[PDB]
C-alpha cells in the first residue's frame, strides 16, 4: 500500500486531464479525398466522350464515293438468264401491209 496499486497519477500520458477530446482535426478530414481530381465529381459532364460519332460525316465524308446517290441496288447483280429486252429488238415492217413488196414469192429450202 506504499508503492504500486496506489499510484493514480492525476497526471500522466502526454497530459490526460479529462479534456483532450482530440481537437486535432474534428473538422478538416479527407477534405481533399485522396486529392487528385479537382473535378466537379462528374456532377454533369456527358459532353465528354472518347469515341467516333461522325456517322453522318463518317470518313471525312465529301461525296468521294457516292453519298446515298443511286446506291440502293445499282442495277443489282444476278445471272439466271430469261429477259432479252431493252434495245429496239424486233421492228416488223417486213409484214404489215407489205411496204416495198415483201411477198409475191416463196421458195423454202425444203
Amino acid at each position: 500500500f506504499s508503492r504500486s496499486a496506489d499510484a493514480p497519477a492525476y497526471q500522466q500520458g502526454q497530459n490526460q486531464l479529462y479534456n483532450e477530446l482530440n481537437l486535432g482535426r474534428r473538422e478538416e478530414y479527407d477534405v481533399l479525398d485522396k486529392r487528385r481530381g479537382r473535378d466537379p465529381e462528374v456532377g454533369g459532364k456527358p459532353q465528354r466522350r472518347k469515341n467516333p460519332q461522325e456517322g453522318l460525316y463518317n470518313e471525312l465524308q465529301k461525296d468521294k464515293v457516292a453519298e446515298a446517290y443511286s446506291e440502293i441496288g445499282v442495277k443489282g447483280e444476278r445471272r439466271r438468264g430469261k429477259g432479252h429486252d431493252g434495245l429496239y429488238q424486233g421492228l416488223s415492217t417486213a409484214t404489215k401491209d407489205t411496204y416495198d413488196a415483201l411477198h409475191v414469192q416463196a421458195l423454202p429450202p425444203r
